[PDB]
Parts: C-alpha cells; structure tokens; sequence
C-alpha cells in the first residue's frame, strides 16, 4: 500500500507541499490585484470599448480560484501524509 | 471618455503583465512539481489530484494569455492617447 508506493520520505513531501502553498497563494494575489484593476478600468472608461476583456476575464476568473484551491488542498494532504508516514516509521523503530 | 492618463494605463497594464507572468510561473513550476509526485509515488492514489490539476491547466494558460493580450492593449491605448494629448496641446499653443 502507500508505506510501499510512497518513495518521498516526510521531508520531501513537507518540501513539495511547501511550493504548492506559496503558488496558491501568489494566484490569489494575482487575481485579486486584477479583479481590482478590472473594477478601476470599468469606472475610469465609460463606453462599452473594454466589454470583451471583461467578460473573459469573467468567464475565466472562477476557474482561476478553483486551481488555487486545488493547490493549496494538495499543500493539506501532503503534509498530512507526510506527519502519517513520520509518526509510521517512529513507531516502527520503537517497535525495534 | 476615458479619464485614465497614458500613464494611468501604463501602470495598470504592468500589472496585467506582471500578473500574466507570475501565474504562469506557478504552472510551470507546480507542473514540473506533480511530475514529481508522479514518479514517486506508484499506484493511482493521487490521480484525482493529477486529472483536476490537469484539467484546469490550459485555463490557467488561457487566463494568463488574456491577462498580457490586456497588457498589449492597453499599451497601445496609451500610445495614441499621448498623441492625442500632445496633438491637442500643440494646436492650442501654436
């Protein structure tokens, strides 16, 4: 099972999720930045010139906050795996 | 009509391009990173993570094009401004 299929020791594991957090959230930050910047060209353009923009940015944006959202639940698991295995392999030694 | 500056929308477009270029920064390093888990990790556990990760990605690629194709345009909005602007004061003058 995963003790078997899991080569990363609880270090390596805890050193992935570590880039899959800081990714979550430099999305997060990028999003809200434009989300605002959007908002700002909207009030400071009267016309419909801008609509296109706006309307992809609005399609796309909610698939934006899901990824960052996957990254960071893959941050979770990862460091919850990584404390299992970490607390298996005290145990087993204890054992011995 | 439009109340933002040339320089306005320069500063606004350094954002979209910022932005574009930080998000994909994210994609390449995290897909580089799943390749990781991947390979060292056997069995199909972590698949669902894999499909949803693989399954948003070309959005995100989309996103972060839109996000500089934004950046483009408004710099080129900006150019004819400052023309204009220029144009303008130069009639009044002279």
């Amino acid at each position: 099972g995963a003790m078997s299929q899991i080569k990363l020791t609880p270090e390596e594991l805890r050193s992935s999720a570590q880039k899959y957090t800081a990714g979550s959230q430099q999305v997060t930050e990028v999003l809200n930045l434009l989300t605002q910047e959007q908002a700002v060209i909207d009030e400071n353009w009267d016309g419909s010139t801008f609509d296109s923009f706006e309307a992809q940015f609005n399609e796309l944006s909610p698939k934006i906050t899901e990824f960052a959202q996957l990254l960071e639940d893959i941050n979770q698991q990862l460091l919850k795996v990584a404390d299992i295995i970490e607390q298996t392999d005290a145990d087993i030694a204890s054992q011995i």
